[PDB]
């Protein structure tokens, strides 16, 4: 007999949940939602570091979900919950098993979100079935995004991240709380996919970060996801004071000025400007990523790393509104995409007979094309950053690598026949749940699957190793370049994209460095 409104401690306060129960399972679990873990990042605190949360007097309820941080709120619909959106933010939900109580020491797995560091929140994700099943505490965060997270002026009055600093105030706060839910804050995991294994893998090189987790885990996203992370952003600082009005070049009174918007005069700016990056904000990161991880001072914790086999299949494509385009590519018009393409992807003109040579080759079939082009781009944005992120990491500590393979069978009608792991395809597998907006089953396979999946994430969340007895072998990622192959039936690959990664790495990185080092 478990509690039904258990009461827990916080460093500022007790708070309040709720008994539920999961599918698969006698045992229960225990939520805790909306738990502030930093102060209203409001009025002088927007763009600024987050400070610790009030104390407050008798319980807290601990039963509605937060607000999600400010976002533009707008095909492939999801199960979005009926919360409202708001600078004030900066919550995080607790799912533990209902028998958990103070000193439990279960591992504690920690999600964070994607949704390009623009969009997102904590409440999409229950962490209910991954818990009672796998028998750990899983806490789902959240932090500021879009102009409010991540807004810089390369100086000191806005050095920027405050979405990376937002997370590592929910982990700073996970160490000092955790316990009293049952967690052990030494078995601390952060996983996350997209944009949310970007952040994980810049938790991974970040020395604010060290010491509040002990393993990792990236899926389809690392810190190499192209244009996620840069060094400066001095072009969209520009475009947002434009856009704002406020139109100075004094960093110092763009701040001011900018302080004094409205979350409404916010969310307008914030749509024109699309994607606002992280920077090389000296603190979060003393240097861009790519140093952090080529150091020989770099010290990992171990890794999961992988990627879909479809990452640019379907849903990317759509939300971008390219998908259109790439139907329209032909012979006739390649080069003339790929020049487009290469500008768009920040890259020297000179490039795009290079992709072409690779890519394509000599191929004249108008739909083989833009296969190959799809191929390019999910090489560009998530495999060919996954394996160099697995490569750096490997030589210092455990690194398990995966390729997702699974064609969601209920889908067979939904979207075209040849896509197969979309990107976020494998976010069910180890949720437990589907979550887009229509009725869909597993299949007796894809139970295994997601059951198979939470093992191993679980098994790594106890011992930064996914093996058990009963789950097929995954070799760690070394010098045989090994992989798992995650399907129904999983097996080993190696290498994987050999040629696609010599080619990036070699031919084409040589065109950039050169074009580079043209500057004078």
């Amino acid at each position: 007999s478990p509690e039904a409104s258990p009461i827990r401690n916080t460093h500022t306060g007790q708070v309040r949940g709720s008994l539920v129960h999961v599918k698969d399972t006698k045992a229960g679990v225990h939520t805790f939602l909306g738990i502030p873990f930093a102060k209203p990042p409001v009025g002088p605190l927007r763009f600024a570091p987050p400070e610790a949360p009030e104390p407050w007097s008798g319980v807290r309820d601990g039963t509605a979900h937060p607000a999600m941080c400010l976002q533009n709120l707008g095909e492939i619909k999801l199960k979005l919950p009926p919360v409202s959106t708001s600078e004030d933010c900066l919550y995080l939900n607790i799912y533990t098993p209902a028998h958990a109580h103070e000193g439990s020491n279960l591992p504690v797995m920690v999600w964070i979100h994607g949704g390009g560091l623009v969009a997102g929140m904590a409440s999409m994700y229950d962490g209910s079935l991954l818990a009672a099943i796998e028998d750990l505490v899983v806490v789902t965060i959240q932090y500021r995004l879009g102009v409010l997270g991540f807004f810089s002026t390369g100086d000191q009055h806005a050095r920027g991240n405050w979405g990376f600093l937002d997370q590592v105030a929910a982990l700073r706060w996970i160490q000092q709380n955790i316990a009293h839910f049952g967690g052990k804050p030494d078995r601390v995991t952060i996983f996350g996919e997209s944009a949310g294994g970007t952040s994980v893998s810049s938790h991974v090189v970040s020395p604010m970060s060290k010491g509040l987790f002990h393993g990792a885990i990236m899926e389809s996203g690392v810190a190499l996801l192209p244009y996620l992370i840069t060094d400066t952003s001095e072009m969209v600082s520009t475009t947002v004071a434009k856009l704002s009005g406020c139109e100075a070049m004094d960093s110092e009174a763009l701040v001011r000025c900018l302080r004094g918007k409205s979350e409404a005069e916010i969310l307008a700016i914030n749509k024109l400007v699309q994607m606002i990056p992280a920077v090389v904000d000296g603190e979060f990161f003393p240097r861009h990523p790519k140093e952090l991880l080529a150091s020989e001072d770099f010290h990992p914790v171990p890794s999961i790393i992988g990627v879909n086999n479809d990452e640019f299949g379907w849903t990317i494509p759509v939300v971008m509104g390219s998908a259109q385009t790439i139907k329209e590519i032909t012979r006739e018009n390649l080069q003339a995409v790929l020049k487009n393409t290469t500008a768009q992807l920040m890259l020297p003109p000179e490039c795009s007979d290079l992709l072409m040579e690779e890519y394509m080759g000599d191929t004249e079939d108008a739909q083989t094309l833009q296969i190959q082009f799809t191929e390019m781009m999910e090489d560009f944005m998530f495999v060919i950053p996954a394996l160099q992120v697995a490569y750096f990491q490997r030589s210092h500590a455990s690194v398990y690598f995966y390729e997702f393979q699974h064609q969601i069978a209920s889908l067979k009608d939904v979207r075209p026949t040849h896509v197969k792991a979309d990107h976020a395809d494998e976010i069910p597998f180890v949720f437990g749940y589907f979550f887009w907006d229509m009725k869909l089953d597993f299949t007796e396979g894809e139970k295994l699957l997601s059951r198979r999946m939470m093992k191993y994430w679980a098994n790594f969340a106890r011992h930064g190793n996914p093996n058990s007895e009963g789950l097929p072998y995954w070799p760690v990622m070394d010098h045989d370049e090994q992989y798992l192959q995650l399907d129904t039936q999983p097996a080993v690959g190696r290498a994987l994209k050999s040629r696609r990664l010599q080619f990036w790495t070699k031919t084409l990185s040589q065109k950039i460095q050169e074009l580079r080092a043209s500057q004078d």
